[PDB]
């Protein structure tokens, strides 16, 4: 349902490769882990579904339509990514969570909410729902704020979701939450994790392990660790060392 | 060499109580961890390390100095805070780096970046050190961009260094190399590392559990581990399993 074929990809005209032949096939449903080194290729090639980027060799297809000659417009709705880092606007948390559709009422925004792991704190402030987030963003913690971005994420309602270490500065108890309910978000839908953290992607059905812009390894979590010598195997034992 | 005596910290008049009589003494040369859920006051208790926000109860000393009679100066030169997410300017790496102190000898800011970890990954550049960065920040991958704002703290050379989850989001290799390199980073200063990856406070000195504005806990890794009711083993349990 989306697929990679022959990718090479760079920047510029001059700049070294980036993505080198990558080939992949991801159907509808499943929840993606991209796994690797510091400058690997992971966000790239989540660029290249959104169309920021065109490759100089291959294909991205969705649903069988080459992105290369897809509407523009049609594109942008089937993608939602969070990022590491996110500023809510100087407007309520409700109002934060409702940005892409508004009219829509409270219990989907609390869903939304509840599915993020957000609904608790947002209670027990006094204001509530209705309490107004800062003029640049924090008025609330980091994780609030990340939370926050994640309940409107999924009110938004992509076909496409990527996280892109959307969780990583999360305690264990709140991405657990977010990855307890991952089998009501990707109902439907495709969702792609990238990770610094391992264990966020654990109870993905395919992991992905890039390294130097090649997709070096791939698999279920336990498939990965069978090899004590591959690459997933020395980043997994190096959590405590 | 940091002490907080009797600390109540809320945000505004109208705000609730964050920070709940809290004491704390951290001596020059250690390395401190914090650790608790989103929201629980980590990100505030170094607010009051650099007086960005003033208490109501209580006081702020370093090196026995009330933080109510400091130069403004003198503290931002003595705190230096790596956040999760860092602006570069759009200017060369070295000119990144060197912000604080330009003019300085070229190996000294070689020798950051190596502890930084970006040494190896700015060499590989076809324009090394020369190279300018982002036309917004980067032109860099986040862990690349993260990695260059450690080693530009590490120049500024603060007697106190505030990690606020900045490697939360590096993969388990170039975390691994700056905590490896830790004994050389805390040379004749202290470094305070707020984490959500328990793994990265593992082998600090001292271990602080923060819990609804609260140090509920305090130790060593093996120490607050060998607890049957403590938080730390509850949230370290839920890291493997
Ligand atoms: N705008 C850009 N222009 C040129 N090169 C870039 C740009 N963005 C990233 N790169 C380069 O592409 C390579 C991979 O970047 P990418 O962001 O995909 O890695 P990543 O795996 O997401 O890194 P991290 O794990 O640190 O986020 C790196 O060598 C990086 O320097
Ligand atoms: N600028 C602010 N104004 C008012 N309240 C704030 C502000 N920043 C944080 N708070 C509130 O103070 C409490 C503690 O915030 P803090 O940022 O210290 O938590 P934290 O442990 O750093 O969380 P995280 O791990 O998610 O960053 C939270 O309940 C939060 O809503
Ligand atoms: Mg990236
Ligand atoms: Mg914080």
């Amino acid at each position: 349902d989306i697929t990679f074929r022959n990718i090479r990809f760079r920047y510029k005209p001059d700049s070294p490769v980036i993505l080198d032949n990558i080939n992949l096939s991801i159907k509808q449903g499943e929840v993606i882990g991209i796994v690797g080194r510091s400058g690997s290729g992971k966000s790239t090639l989540t660029k290249l579904i959104q169309r920021f980027y065109i490759p100089e060799n291959g294909q991205v297809l969705i649903d069988g339509h080459d992105l290369a000659l897809a509407d523009p417009n049609w594109l942008r709705r089937q993608v939602g990514v969070v990022l590491q880092d996110n500023v809510l606007l100087n407007r309520s948390i409700i109002d934060n969570i409702s940005l892409a559709n508004p009219g829509m009422s409270v219990e989907k925004v609390i869903y939304a909410a509840k599915l993020a792991g957000a609904h608790d704190f947002i209670s027990e402030l006094r204001e509530g729902y209705n309490t107004i987030v800062g003029e640049q963003g924090a008025g609330l913690s980091g994780g609030q704020r990340q939370r926050i971005a994640i309940a409107r994420a999924l009110v938004n309602n992509p076909k496409i979701l990527i996280f892109d270490e959307a969780t990583s500065a999360l305690d264990y108890e709140s991405e657990h939450v977010i990855m307890r309910n991952m089998h009501k978000i990707c109902k439907g839908r495709t969702v792609i994790i990238i990770a610094a953290r391992l264990s966020t992607v654990k109870n993905a059905d395919r992991i992905i392990v890039m390294e130097k812009g090649k997709i070096v390894e791939q698999g279920k979590h336990k498939e990965l660790l069978s090899e004590p010598e591959s690459l997933y195997s020395y980043l997994y034992q190096l959590q405590s060392d």
